[PDB]
């Protein structure tokens, strides 16, 4: 399986660009930099919003937690190909702490109003203003030769009173090389691909656009997550519930998939679902034939046949968007 867009991006380049372990960063002072509030926390890090204290600006500090300096060496090099990128959070500075020496990433601050109350007051026009914005961003960073790998609301900060949008957290992107075989635990549950679920190694930036179709589907419908798995089982019987069992059978065995016999028990028969039947009086006013035909082109099994960032770009849903400018 080879991704149909930007899939020799890498080899094309130089050396130096994608072997991320040979990258060596300029580590700074954390001292010009004051925490003022702990924003959140996950697994890898703790992030905070703080000051840098020579020009009073606003920023956030994203202090990385005990793991791999590979890992970390991975981010920062992801970030610094990324720079500049159309709404891809700004790495502003990479600093150390002075005494620890614990490593820290300094971003750009955003005044971002989280989705849960966010999605339930997007106009059609929003949700439409804001899925471009996004797919700007995975154009870019697809283009860049790097897979995001963790696309979700929580990684999408927006800010709604500027109309500002940065896709966030690159602690799980990876580069695209066609033919590698990347870890299929990435993502978090809601948004992982069909891929990832059957545990099909050699996937691409098609993944991302999954994951953005999932955004999508939240959106026009107001179902927060669209497909609720309460497990990476469940995740993919919820999946093919709407997109059918027959269908996900024939993507297994075009790309010669094993599926975990455990599947056999919960998996059962479901027909493909109309994207209609998920319209009502509450979200009525959200969708279109636009909607639904981008939607259907995106929540695809065959991550070949998916969408690419561009080509969803260039959809008619978007067109509102672009005669607005
Ligand atoms: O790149 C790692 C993202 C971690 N992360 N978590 N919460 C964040 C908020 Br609120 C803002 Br605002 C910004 Br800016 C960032 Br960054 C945030
Ligand atoms: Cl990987």
């Amino acid at each position: 399986s080879r991704a149909r867009v930007y899939a020799e991006v890498n080899s094309l380049r130089s050396r130096e660009y994608w072997d991320y372990e040979a990258h060596v960063p300029s580590w700074g002072n954390q001292d010009d930099y004051q925490l003022v509030r702990k924003l959140g926390r996950g697994k890898y890090s703790e992030v905070f919003e703080a000051i840098n204290i020579t020009n009073n600006e606003r920023v956030v500090v994203k202090i990385l937690k005990p793991v791999k300096k590979k890992k970390i060496k991975r981010e920062v090099k992801i970030l610094e190909n990324l720079r500049g990128g159309t709404n891809i959070i700004k790495l502003i500075d990479t600093v150390k702490d002075p005494v620890s020496k614990t490593p820290a990433l300094v971003f750009e601050y955003i005044n971002n109003t989280d989705f849960k109350q966010l999605y339930q007051i997007l106009t059609d026009f929003d949700i439409r203003f804001y899925m471009y914005e996004l797919l700007k961003a995975l154009d870019y960073c697809h283009s860049k030769g790097i897979m995001h790998r963790d696309v979700k609301p929580h990684n999408v900060m927006i800010d709604h009173q500027q109309k500002k949008l940065r896709l966030i957290d690159w602690g799980l992107a990876e580069f695209y090389h066609p033919a590698q075989e990347y870890n299929v635990r990435v993502a978090s549950r809601y948004f992982k691909g069909p891929e990832l679920l059957v545990d099909y190694q050699m996937y691409d930036y098609s993944l991302d656009m999954w994951s953005l179709g999932c955004m999508l589907a939240s959106m026009i419908f107001r179902r927060e997550p669209f497909f609720h798995g309460q497990d990476n089982y469940d995740q993919l019987v919820r999946i093919a519930k709407v997109l059918g069992t027959e269908e996900l059978y024939g993507y297994l065995k075009k790309y010669h998939i094993d599926l975990d016999p455990h599947f056999n028990d919960i998996l059962g028969q479901h027909s493909r679902k109309r994207w209609e039947n998920f319209i009502h009086s509450e979200n009525r006013h959200l969708v279109s034939p636009e909607a639904l035909d981008l939607l259907d082109k995106l929540l695809r099994y065959d991550h070949q046949q998916r969408l690419t960032a561009k080509e969803a770009m260039e959809h008619p849903y978007f067109y509102p968007v672009v005669k607005e400018q």
